[PDB]
């Protein structure tokens, strides 16, 4: 999921461009047998371009390997070109282009901004702007945060005037769908980055509780609700700490948003603020199994209101 | 049907202009919790543009919900913009605008002028002036009366030199289509809005009473007769009573033009002219069931030329 | 259509008993150079067993040839087996053998006693000695009268204390089936061969008047209604009245049953009439087209129902 | 749904035997025009068999008409079956013979049976005591209750060692399936009519909350817990009323199971428990929408499970 | 794959009997909560009779688990039947009961031999005794060895004086098949057990080095060569010295049969013979990745025939 | 396959210029009388234009022709205008017009141009002038060698540093295809033509050991690599002799690039060194059939990689 897997840069006009590879040169190079010393650089397929260093290869999927993307489909393009447009816009230099490339992000992520920019009802169709800063966010480029507005998509199953609730096609992806087929997860965005009132929360947490009551109410940190099996948070905590992990290896700045204590599922809101107090994973962990204890009547007011 | 279920007012240039929503924008609407004091405000998806007010709801098909319309098709697109452009033309005020879009029209006649709009061979396909003028009628928003040229349209069953005989296809609509599957309905138009002659009426009784016999001839009083079941003029009798009422509670103008008596069913005649004479509900349709008593021959003259 | 297009006679244990034609057979006569004294002989296959006489060729149907029948389906097997059973059921002697084989029936008749008899909700499916007797009135070997219980069959389309009507299904037929796509023709049979009311006559002329005004009630005067467009009473004068000849000319007795003036058409009554008066083909025919004057508030009452 | 719209009763071998009828029978009955005085008579349809009394013909499904059964199925013939093999084994007598056929049943708990009887891996399939225990229950002759093991049948979507848990596939019917697309309907039927314990009582109600929240556990006192829509419970409360008022003006003995109070929902137990006390319909219905106020841990347990 | 996956014991006629299982009552089962205790006992469905023991639960493919069998195929019940044959002619005592049921065995050695079976023109459809001796040694519960005629299956191949060469089908299995598309299998079986000679062996090294170059030699032991990917000896060696392990927890005998040293690949015979003069896993393993070194002319030989 | 199968000369503006041939026009000359003398003569269709002589009728498939091409698909206008483009830069003259259509090339060689031509991935598309340096080769009309990057095309299955590996679509052609369904031919290019590391040859002669041991590794001479089933080398040898005495014969250069002697197969180096040292073809043939006896460890390693 490294950017270096849809494009590569070259100074032209004296600047930083980058150009998407043809699914058919990254086929050539799934084929080719590469010196040691090459495996890091860029291949030279001959007859369609270049395409990415063959140390990605796991990347890709073949008639050996599922665990890659389907790079043959016109998604592949398509998220490509998506990733190529916005980082031209940054005139990028000799000094950072290894580091934007090199940034693994979400292909699922950049697939549902491609489905939004191609529909003619979508602002995202309408703006190139708001487009680029969707996608500037989307692979770490941006410091704003993801918004209802700039969000990855998806299909909106509830909204109100503080957040939209979007559930994520990732089943029905091109690029690199979930293979699990009970798979179900959603997203809940902030329509604006401002104070909720409690109102608008108390209408956002009952509808959780009433038509996903068998969904975990987390976050990664950056800025939105992730709706999550129970069945699947131990995941979710796994890949989160890690990622909390890397940042601190790597030095970059950990900021982990929290968000509201009254939405976000008791056991995570523990393991994600114990993660925060700088804690080993282990003892994060343990809270997310710790049967603990501590509005209302919610549950009640939906109910009656069916009946 | 209002016309605030297919566009929304926008002063732009010192006037007013109407824009058609996006299906997807009604969508989102759907799934919207919305505080009571706004259910008759224009709604924001905030991703794909504005919607109609909330308090329309039941105006959309849902997955329960069926006496709505099938606003996620083309058609749903093309009637509103057809809407728009017939709107425009008119440089609504301030002072009318709610009015107008408060208005309910049949989107069935909508959805039929489409069909005629988009046919090359159709007449409204070569005149925004006439396409206009059939629009403002089927919108209550003109005064002339719908006549052959500018008819909502259907399959031409049968034409004389003053009449145009039309099957509506209102089974086989996109938008709002008939359910009942046993549903069939005719209209005549007149060709000129003129007098007559006795032998081009004979003409359409004969047609009425071989081809039609199981057919009632009445007429809604807006100028053109419906050919419709005997087993559903008590609707129809209920639905114009309504309308009768309504307009009289809202003090517009009843014009109910009862038509020629030659050819408008007895009883149909009686509790129409009834109503005119104002009367009551109770009053009126006692005289439908009414078995009462009092051109001939036609028959007999249809079955000679058949043998 | 002669019964010795399905099957030949066998003097077999001193009895004559006969059998069904095999297709394949009747195929390798259609292609045979037959020698002229020949033309009205069975013809031996050799390989498929014996085949009906080379005259009556024109009776099949071939690659330049629709006016026959399908005798390469199933159905021409059953049809055949059904006259079979008939047939031997009466044990003909030499004298009689060519006369009834030489008796030209109706196969639609015939396939249409199949679909019943093969029906194991149809009583003729339960009796073979209703089968029987259905099967003998279909071939002119008994004198009695078609009626409700022994009927050729269809679909029935309405039922009285005294009548039932049924639907021709000639077009989906597999041997024979009529080819104009826009035919349709009805039959009423008596329940019982016995005086009927008036009342019980008023409901049958009341359902043909609103159900069936198109049509024209007449009769090939074997004791039951058929109900025609008025488009078709000419040909089906034709034919009845050739038959009309036939028998004078064969010294047949012709025993026309005009059935009940008040539900036969007047015109066809008329013709009719005049046929048994003895009468000529030109001057019966006048009639048909001789525009005349002479129950009632029928309509009227079905009409209220309705409503 | 009154038994007489499968068989009619046949005293043969001094003895009382029940037929089912023929569909196309039915078919005829529908197409007939019937005197007054007989609508409450067997009708003969000559051809097909006898027919149910016309007065019944709304339960029938026609081109105009579908809140009836689709008679013309394989299932209808299964059904009807299924009812006179029961019938027969009680040997009824002239004196109770209308009274056991006017009975009106539920055409889906007989379909379900019919289902369960022709699966070789159901008991229901080797015994035919149990399917005659069955379905005399089923028709209300018989005054054991519905077991699991009696039980009409579906897909077991959840057992215990007390109860047994039914998904209705209704919506998948051939007879009468329910036409709302957006239906779901569960049974829970007891394995044994004998006292359960807590534990095995808290484990039904653990997976009716997590499974199932929004759905209300209610009872129609026949000694099952039906689950459903809280958005139907006001149908259900309404029939359930209906039927308890009828036997109270039919004298029959009203003997309502409420059933566990720990378990059916509160308004449920409340609105039915009233009606026992025999109280007005209104008085009734006040209580499902009465919010009231008052196991535990349940939902969080089943969470940690999962987690 | 453990016997008690399809069947279970009955005492009847003072002997051991074995009952194939109901796939809905697998399928109850899997809906089921039980009482911890009870997770090693057979369950009661109920409805569709006796189930395995709720212990087992993972062996069986759900929506969350792909890991196990398509139980609710026709090849289940097949494979179940076939096992009970095999183990009623056995007539099994209280005191082994338990054992054999708790043998782990291959499902798709057992579906191998439904289809040949099944196969009128496999000998095995016409000997119920070699039928039986090939189950029984598919279930450890036989001390011959494999041979051609007693072969699981598959293609042939190849075949020789001494050997037969078969291609697992797997992929194409319903019971249990491979699920990477991949995969590739052979499975050579000696026709006889007795002294081959050294002719008829080079013809079988020949075809595997010809058609066969990119597949390792191996075997489990048994008295059968495995045609398996050189990408998948490390599995295949894992698994066998697991089952090497097992034996010697379990006391089991472990009779490892090296097979001819010729055609064994080199690094398998040693990994194996190691693992057979008592061997860590990890000293064992080494041998397979160790590169070493030590007739002949043969590719040259099958290159020429084909020119 | 001679130039003149696609298209005419035509000297206009003072140079000659080539037009393709219309299908229907080839169509209408392989249907016509032609005197003798004029087989040589371009065809006029009257209707369709010009077509090629009838003298190479043969060349076309018909009815009773399969060992043609399929003229009537798309591709023949392809590769008809292919050959025009590159035909019009030569700028031929009168001399030189009759020896350059009447020059055989190999029609699946030029569909493969198409293919890569019409790939908007390929550089051929973007590069007009490799285009027609890679057509100028590929009809006999240029010195320079094929190389990777003028290739002929096919699917990329190899590539190295120096060489690249493609496999010949030849089965799923349009215009030639080869028939026999068990065909399988590669090709191998270099990537330059100039002199390749023993390091980078190792590489491509281990993947033809491994991935291809069936194949024999042979040259026509024009200096790129064949694969090819060992079962086919003869008729290879067959017409690459053939094609050695043409150019002998009509006094044409035979320049053979013998190629690596590493790489291509003993017996082929043999029977082809023959060859050119000027021998027969007899005396060259025996060669290929001569067992012989003259890198290493390279199976060896690429075994145990995969292990």
């Amino acid at each position: 999921a490294e950017l270096a897997c849809f494009c590569y840069p070259h100074l032209e006009n004296d600047s930083y461009k980058f150009i998407p590879f043809n699914n058919l040169a990254i086929k050539a190079m799934l084929t080719a047998k590469v010196d040691k010393k090459d495996m890091d650089k860029f291949y030279d397929s001959i007859i369609y371009g270049i395409a990415p260093p063959p140390q990605f290869k796991k990347r890709y999927n073949t008639n050996d390997n599922s665990r890659g993307m389907n790079f043959e489909t016109i998604m592949f393009t398509k998220v490509a070109m998506l990733i190529c447009e916005a980082l031209n816009s940054l005139k990028v230099t000799q000094a950072n282009v290894s580091n934007v490339l090199s940034r693994v992000v979400s292909i699922r992520h950049l697939e549902n901004l491609v489905i939004r920019k191609e529909n003619p009802q979508d602002i995202l169709f309408h703006s190139k702007d708001l487009l680029l800063k969707s996608t500037l966010i989307a692979i770490g480029q941006s410091k704003e945060i993801e918004t209802t507005i700039t969000a990855e998509g998806g299909e909106i199953v509830f909204q109100n005037a503080a957040f939209t609730m979007w559930k994520l096609t990732y089943l029905e992806h091109q690029l690199m769908p979930i293979l699990d087929q009970n798979f179900i997860e959603y997203k809940v965005t902030l329509n604006e980055d401002k104070p909720i009132s409690d109102v608008h929360v108390k209408e956002l947490v009952a509808e959780l509780r009433w038509q996903y009551n068998k969904f975990a109410v987390i976050t990664h940190g950056k800025g939105a609700y992730r709706i999550v099996k129970y069945s699947s948070v131990a995941n979710h905590a796994d890949r989160v700490y890690a990622t909390f992990k890397s940042n601190v290896k790597t030095g970059v700045n950990n900021d982990f948003n929290l968000l509201d204590q009254r939405i976000i599922w008791q056991n995570w809101y523990a393991f994600t603020s114990s993660m925060k107090q700088g804690n080993t994973l282990d003892v994060c962990k343990r809270l997310l199994f710790q049967k603990m204890k501590p509005f209302k009547g919610l549950s009640t007011d939906r109910k009656m209101d069916e009946v």
